[PDB]
């Protein structure tokens, strides 16, 4: 029902309707400056949900692949999960390019960046999935390497079983020597519970980040669209944790 050809008209509708309250707006914006982050319910509608979350689960049944591993790029902090890379998604998926493309979405996380929220320069971070399932799994400390990080909590447990994001913004990512724990001594950890259907923006390239294990076998899954800024479009980028994690 909800088609690459008929999402973006979908998604311009809901944003019209949902960020009406330019006050809202405002708000939303200061937020996400201040915190690095900003929880956004309703930045797409249910329906445009729930069609992208069953590509979602479609593209992880094919190309899922597990990893176990600890990046030195961020101390040594670990990334078990599984992961689908931005490749796949972009050969079988329909739905996740279309959304990734939408003039309307882009033109909205504009308003709250305060300026041009665009494409990723290096396609393969465009889009990815990890699903978290097992006891342990975690997204260790990190930052991204551009600048606007959607996350769409496509399947959440309840968040005594982990799961909840933590935050310290206005910092940067130095892969020679990261400095995470100098980092969480210098600044209070700001921490955020998602439920499934929810949305969150994140300034990821200055917002040092992480989600809390999972205690339990529990099911947490996210699909991750990132766009990027001018700056980011011709600064210098190594790839080497995407080229870690996915496929
Ligand atoms: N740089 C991230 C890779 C995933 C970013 C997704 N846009 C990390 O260290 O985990």
């Amino acid at each position: 029902s909800i088609t690459a050809a008929n999402v973006e008209e979908l998604i311009a509708k809901n944003i019209a309707e949902r960020f009406a309250d330019d006050h809202e707006v405002l708000g939303l914006s200061q937020h996400f400056r201040r915190e690095g982050y900003v929880k956004l319910p309703g930045l797409v509608s249910p329906e445009v949900f729930d069609a992208v979350a069953a590509e979602t689960h479609q593209l992880i049944d094919t190309h899922q692949k597990r990893i176990d591993i600890r990046l030195k790029e961020t101390g040594d902090s670990p990334r078990y999960m599984s992961t689908v890379g931005q490749k796949a998604i972009a050969t079988d998926g329909s739905l996740i390019p279309a959304v990734y493309e939408s003039t309307a979405l882009k033109g909205f996380l504009s308003r709250l960046a305060k300026e041009e929220v665009m494409g990723c320069p290096w396609d393969e971070e465009k889009y990815i999935i990890t699903r978290q399932h097992q006891k342990g799994d975690t997204h260790g400390w990190h930052w991204g390497d551009f600048s606007f990080t959607v996350i769409w909590l496509i399947e959440a447990p309840s968040l005594e079983y982990g799961g909840m994001l933590q935050c310290i913004p206005h910092t940067d990512w130095n892969k020679d020597d990261p400095r995470v724990e100098d980092y969480l001594q210098k600044h209070p950890i700001r921490s955020y519970g998602h439920a499934k259907g929810d949305l969150y923006l994140l300034r990821s390239d200055t917002t040092l980040h992480r989600t809390v294990p999972l205690n339990a076998d529990r099911t947490r899954i996210i699909l991750n669209t990132c766009w990027a800024s001018r700056a980011d479009q011709q600064k210098a980028t190594t790839h080497e944790t995407m080229n870690a994690m996915f496929d």
